[PDB]
């Protein structure tokens, strides 16, 4: 057999195309409050989830499939709103680094996002991204490969979002990718975090959000698969 | 043997008095970023560990504990800020409920700390919480029961302060207990959260922190062993 693929979402709308677009049997396999959902595409085993929102749950989420399920390597896909001007709704983004943003330890002097023992951002693989961005080449598509930051709010204002383009240069803000790829890191596992534009973060975010969830999601999953087709 | 025990503190410095304490032989086993103390004490197999700070960190660490080390309890111990009049320095509290402060899905009209598919709130065990009472009225010290409030910021302000008070009614603050307790709920596991207070979360807690965390981080740590010795 192939590797062992973790594939992760943080809401069931973000999974759904998966499941369907990969369209084998999966067995359903209860942990951890999540539902994993285990199954065999191309000689390789999928095991595929959502989290739930934010950072807790996915650093949960992410953990489980490591230590129980053993997995080699962890793609995410979901929805996430826009920072920069060149990333549309529906367009795509791999993280090169991620940001908790919302981590202030600066009552101690210590720069916004970081953490004593660890890092202000967060690496991912550099060969699931190079993938990326050549399957992306290969089907005309934009693919922006750039920061996102992640952190425990939904991002609704030009203030949030002048804030995490001035301190930490991100192009896109979501609440799970820093969480998964942090954990990822911690136990040597290859991540990639990809995103779809599903908002601007600002005041018109709510109902952005609501209107593309299930395009935009639609559109991660499917470039998801394009990934694991070349793996 | 009795119950396997999960031992968990966010800083190093909050399981130096617990190692210490406990007195024993303990093997070292490294897993996911973190270092695992393991040892036996009174016929019981105990786990301790420092998770790092964060939300992060110590959902990491909780999970690992649970799945990797297959622990039936988790204790926690470590300072916090207060956030009422009657917790001074060094008093001690244990957390009947705890919310993650710093959750904000306000955007789509959810009340602030509930993520959906959770809850606002989350419970640690009435029986750990009911044991801690007994040994602290022995003990003739003072322990106050009451909600813990939960997020990635050390807070400093009263601006914060009173906005912790007015929305969730918290006693204290500090930046891992909910997780801890989350996780622990979702795999059924029983959890107790304590902590001593090191500040008042106020302009002036850096520097109270920086002259209380030993001597907090101490009286936490021998409560806890006090409960340990008990189980
Ligand atoms: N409208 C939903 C809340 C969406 S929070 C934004 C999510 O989308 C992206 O995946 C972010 O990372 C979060 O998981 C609800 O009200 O249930
Ligand atoms: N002065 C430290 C940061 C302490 S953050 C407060 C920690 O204490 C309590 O355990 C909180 O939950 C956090 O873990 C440093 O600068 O490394
Ligand atoms: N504006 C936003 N803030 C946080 N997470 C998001 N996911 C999609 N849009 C988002
Ligand atoms: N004021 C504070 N805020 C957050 N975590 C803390 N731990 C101890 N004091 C704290």
């Amino acid at each position: 057999m192939g590797q062992k693929i973790g594939i992760l979402g943080a809401m069931r709308e973000e999974i759904t195309p998966i499941l369907e677009l990969f369209g084998v049997d999966f067995e359903e396999i209860p942990l951890g409050g999540n539902v994993f959902h285990k199954g065999v595409y191309h000689n390789k085993e999928i095991i595929v989830a959502y989290s739930k929102i934010g950072k807790v749950h996915s650093t949960l989420t992410t953990t489980s499939m490591i230590l129980a399920f053993g997995v080699q390597k962890v793609l995410f896909s979901g929805v996430a709103g826009s920072l920069v001007k060149d990333l549309k709704i529906n367009d795509l983004l791999v993280a090169t680094q991620l940001v908790q943003h919302d981590v202030d330890l600066s009552a101690f002097d210590h720069p916004l996002g970081f953490i004593p023992e660890s890092a202000i951002f967060i690496e991912t693989s550099g060969s699931l991204n190079a993938l990326a961005k050549k399957i992306a080449n290969e089907q005309h598509i934009a693919l922006k490969e750039g920061v996102i930051a992640s952190g425990d709010q939904f991002v609704h204002s030009k203030e949030r979002k002048e804030f995490l383009v001035s301190e930490f240069k991100a192009s896109a803000v979501e609440m799970e990718g820093a969480s998964v790829a942090f954990v990822c890191q911690k136990f040597g596992v290859p991540c990639c975090v990809l995103r779809s534009i599903s908002d601007n973060a600002d005041e018109k975010a709510g109902m952005s959000f609501d209107e593309f969830l299930e395009k935009s999601a639609h559109t991660s999953a499917k470039f998801l698969k394009s990934m694991v087709d070349e793996l």
